[PDB]
DNA sequence: GGTTCTAGAACC
DNA sequence: GGTTCTAGAACC
């Protein structure tokens, strides 16, 4: 049995239906959130009961998944990557 | 399934080896923890990890135990009644 | 009231 | 790593 927080990310970026909230990048090495606001209305609410994007972030984290901050000087675009990789 | 804090007082109260320590009544409309301390590290070790009186007290308050304030004017002694009577 | 589900802790 | 236990939440 894997921790809630795991089987809830992992159902929620393979379901289809969450296609355009949520979803594995091309390559599979991040998550892919084109729309913050979208997605915590439309996705958060199947799998959290009073769900909230800061919730969602920190627990994130505690699995080692980061924020991808390459935007060089649409803060609405969040992209995942995890510590461990190949 | 009864909440574990009502399943581990009724097995406490009624087990025998924890008859010095903690019993009832012998009308059963209370429960006497004769020495405060000599059941605190006897009893609630056995039962709750990390036990400490304080918290006792207060689980028994949410299932409706007072303690008995009758002593007039030994203070290890304590007694406990519920609100729900006959 | 009693059974089934969802979780994490405990255990092997 | 996988199974079993202990709890409370959810469900009927």
């Amino acid at each position: 049995a894997r921790p809630a927080f795991v089987n809830k990310l992992w159902s929620m970026v393979n379901d289809k239906s969450n296609e355009k909230f949520i979803h594995w990048s091309t390559s599979g090495e991040s998550i892919v959130v084109p729309n913050r606001e979208r997605f915590v209305q439309e996705v958060l609410p199947k799998y959290f009961k009073h769900s909230n994007f800061a919730s969602f972030v920190r627990q994130l984290n505690m699995y080692g998944w980061h924020k991808v901050q390459d935007v060089k000087s649409n803060d609405s675009r969040w992209e995942f990557e995890n510590e461990r990789h190949a």
